[PDB]
């Protein structure tokens, strides 16, 4: 039996509850979200700086797919499943500059940076060798809002159709997105469903108790969480200890988050690549405009690494454990207040209302 | 198809065999035993001393359930599923002294030590906020025989209904139970079905060959294993005569009162899955500060005695999956019911068999 | 629906493709290969040198079965499931010289080295104790080509029926096989289907790119892969500044007689599940006291040669689960059947295919 949700699930944030627990734990729900959501949506994978020059490539894994994204010699950005068409060896590893051809490690077939088979060894002596159908298998990729998105659906349109208006507002909050460079990346296999991790991001109800260092840097009467078109913006004014330093927190469907902290001069990005119902690989990327980091930046990197990020990781991990309990009645009340203050949870209701549309 | 046993399974200990091997390995058998037995029986979790003072609390995990047991400000012992009613964060960790209210770490809802929602931050501004229906979810707990039992079955009666006479007999074996204090705990995730570990305890057929260091005290002809009602007693006199008690109680807690009757060890089996059982091996002394002779005995249990029994049940769990294991094992019951008779296994499995009709 | 193949699957190596990817990943396909192939075929486990003397024994694990192969008092080689018939404890571990009877470590039942029950403690006072049928459970074992093969099918015939002509030809490749002794064993749990590891051994298409240090001996001009009857031979001439043999035998044991013909390496594959295969990589020399050249070569295999092949099969296992991998891979057979032809794969897979009708 398949679990289904109503169309109006969390349609009313003022009186709303989180998903029945099975949606956070069921492997069958995950397998449905994997193909209905993560194989048919634009999945953000990197900032443009990782792929800015010809021959630049990166590799990612999401929902079990090892994918390579590569800027071809023609400067055309492409993405491919990272698997040789001869006998399935992976083609590239890590990140870097590709040679002028991709040489598979197992039998040294070569491919052009557009996936075309360049040379199959001993090809000429193999009967009825299919040169056309021995090329790398592509998927869609789009450079959007200064970042890179992939899509496994061959019939997808463009990122703007998925996140209407998002590219312009993000560039409004940070005017140096195009000069950012990856300063630090935190990689964690998190034992929480991807939806639990989004829930946590979508509210600051927990900042008082769970985030001491991120609690004075934020005004509760000067904090607004507005929903948009498959994304939301959490905006507020800071004063930890520019007559009004602002901060931005974007959530975009399905689960990528873009943060522009006070100053608007750098970004952190949360990438969620789901693994299974109770596992989500996370990239926590910190981006600065300078390549050689000052020590105030290196300290900031370690503060997120060792103090700030561990707090949210424990939260989502404990929640994943708790909601399997028979002592958890099943659903959790979303603490929306009618003024949408800085500790209102209504943003969770907006996210989950979108998720619910995939469970009819 | 679900496995089942004749209700007369091991009804005759003189001619009996262990479960067909699938009962030790099948996930569908385990999931049935998990709910039919471990979610509906009294599960011993601690000695009372761990919960003797107001605000004292402990946490246990059993059959996938994180449970908190907590002595309220009002001195009333209660138990709760260890999960906040708002959005599922765990409430307490480890063991110790709870504050006067429980503060959930995620959104800082407050709960009185009886589970009551005290204050949910900003509730007053949340439409249609439910007062209780947002309280901690409790489960039954009872102090019995000086120990603490929990029960996830809301319609369970009392521990005495489950173990008729056990409190009476254990208090005759050790008269200082309430003065006991936890001296040491061995936590082991053991890769054996919980029933393999009970099988192991229910017989001394193996003590000669498998426990060399535990042979210089026991007497083979002054050893008796008598069955009662959902518990059994292994009773004997030890080489000088000091007596000793080995209680097994349904489903899988064992209480040992070694010679001297002044201390106890207790085996708690918290099953995890068909082939995994969390074990607490607790040693309890009446004194707070351990002597160095007590630390040595603790060490012997930890490094010599317990490894022998853990190795046996781990090896058996592997071996009974072999296609070369014909399926069932003969229970070595003798007419005399000697110090090495295995008939106690038949009593244990006959009760288990009643849950597989 | 269960996955099936045409009988002519890879019957024509000139126009052939590897299995549809489900055959390398499906646990149902594995369970069928497990029982149709690995429980009914002769499985090579060791060289004779390990079991040459009375009471010598080894232990192996393959397809979930812990097996002991033991040379009886009477110099008769036997194989048994390594599980006591009483209550399932394992009987022996590792390799070594067994004592005149096997004494189980749980209840000290004794067995003779031919599997018969010697003495079951207290049996005399146990009602209806079955002495015949309280035996170690045997399985078939055969010494062939200087090696030892087991078979879980008690109606199995002999290894020659499985590998017709193999011993004859192997003894021509290495004339001192009976003089070999185990110098080194690399045990690796490999996350690849057993068939992926065979596919890899069956071709030298990959030696140029994947084995740089192994490239001066791999000459396409002087390298032949001929198929026979459930085994194949990759024979070539090496370049110094001498011939070499590489036998694959059904289902998955590979015997290498490298240049010089004075030593052997052997690849034993013991599949675990669809995506896990335990491998033994055995290096055999005739002398017991290794020289530094031999000690250096063992480490070259351990740190240089074998890691390259292990990475190849591990990446392939990952890659063929990709939705970007079209079902099957083209087997690169060339008309000449050169040293880089992949036709050996088609021979192997056509045989496998016979078990998937
Ligand atoms: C170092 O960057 C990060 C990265 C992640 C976050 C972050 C962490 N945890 C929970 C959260 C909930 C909500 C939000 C949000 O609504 N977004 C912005 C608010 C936080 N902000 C401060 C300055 N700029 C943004 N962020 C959260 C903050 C800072
Ligand atoms: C001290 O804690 C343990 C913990 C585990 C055991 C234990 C382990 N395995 C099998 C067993 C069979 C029978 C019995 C028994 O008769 N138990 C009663 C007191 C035995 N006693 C004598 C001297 N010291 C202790 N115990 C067994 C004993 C003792
Ligand atoms: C020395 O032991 C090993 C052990 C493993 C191999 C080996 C490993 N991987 C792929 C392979 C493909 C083909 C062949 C072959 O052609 N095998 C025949 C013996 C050729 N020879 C070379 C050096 N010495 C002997 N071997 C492969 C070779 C040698
Ligand atoms: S896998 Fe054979 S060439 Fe890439
Ligand atoms: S989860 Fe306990 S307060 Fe929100
Ligand atoms: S288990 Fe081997 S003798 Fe009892
Ligand atoms: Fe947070
Ligand atoms: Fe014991
Ligand atoms: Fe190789």
């Amino acid at each position: 039996a398949v679990e289904k949700l109503p169309e109006d699930f969390c349609a009313n944030p003022d009186v709303a509850w989180t998903f029945p627990k099975v949606f956070y734990t069921s492997s069958q729900v995950f397998e449905h979200e994997k193909e209905a959501i993560f194989a048919k949506s634009w999945i953000c994978v990197a900032h443009g700086s990782e792929l800015a020059q010809p021959n630049d490539y990166i590799t990612r894994k999401v929902i079990g797919e090892n994918i390579v994204i590569i800027r071809g010699k023609d400067s055309v950005l492409r993405a491919f499943y990272n698997v040789c068409p001869h006998r399935g060896h992976e083609l590239l590893s890590g990140s870097g500059k590709a040679k002028n051809v991709i040489t598979c490690p197992y039998h040294a077939w070569t491919f052009k940076l557009d996936g075309s088979l360049a040379l199959a060894r001993n090809c000429d002596h193999v009967e009825s060798f299919d040169k056309e159908n021995s090329s790398m298998v592509p998927l869609k990729v789009e450079e959007y809002a200064g970042f890179v998105f992939i899509n496994m659906d061959e019939n997808a349109t463009c990122v703007e159709d998925q996140l209407p208006g998002f590219a312009e507002r993000l560039n409004q909050a940070c005017g140096v997105i195009k000069d950012l460079k990856l300063a630090a990346r935190f990689v964690t296999e998190t034992p929480a469903n991807w939806k639990v991790i989004v829930d946590n991001y979508m509210e600051c109800y927990h900042c008082g108790p769970a985030h001491p260092g991120f609690a004075d840097s934020v005004q509760v009467d000067k904090y607004w969480h507005t929903t948009h078109q498959n994304w939301t913006l959490q905006y507020g004014f800071a004063r930890s200890s520019v007559t009004d330093p602002e901060f931005h927190g974007f959530w975009t469907w399905p689960c990528t988050m873009f943060n522009v902290p006070p100053g608007s001069n750098f970004m952190t990005v949360i990438y969620e690549f789901p693994v299974d119902a109770e596992t989500t690989l996370q990239h926590y990327d910190i981006y600065f405009t300078n390549e050689e980091l000052t020590q105030d930046q290196k300290d900031l990197i370690e503060w997120y690494r060792n103090v700030f990020r561990p707090e949210d990781l424990n939260l989502v991990e404990s929640v994943q454990r708790g909601l399997k309990s028979r002592g958890y009645r099943g659903q959790g009340r979303i603490m929306t207040d009618k003024q949408r203050s800085g500790i209102s949870e209504h943003g969770i209701a907006y996210f989950q209302h979108l998720v619910a549309q995939y469970h009819q």
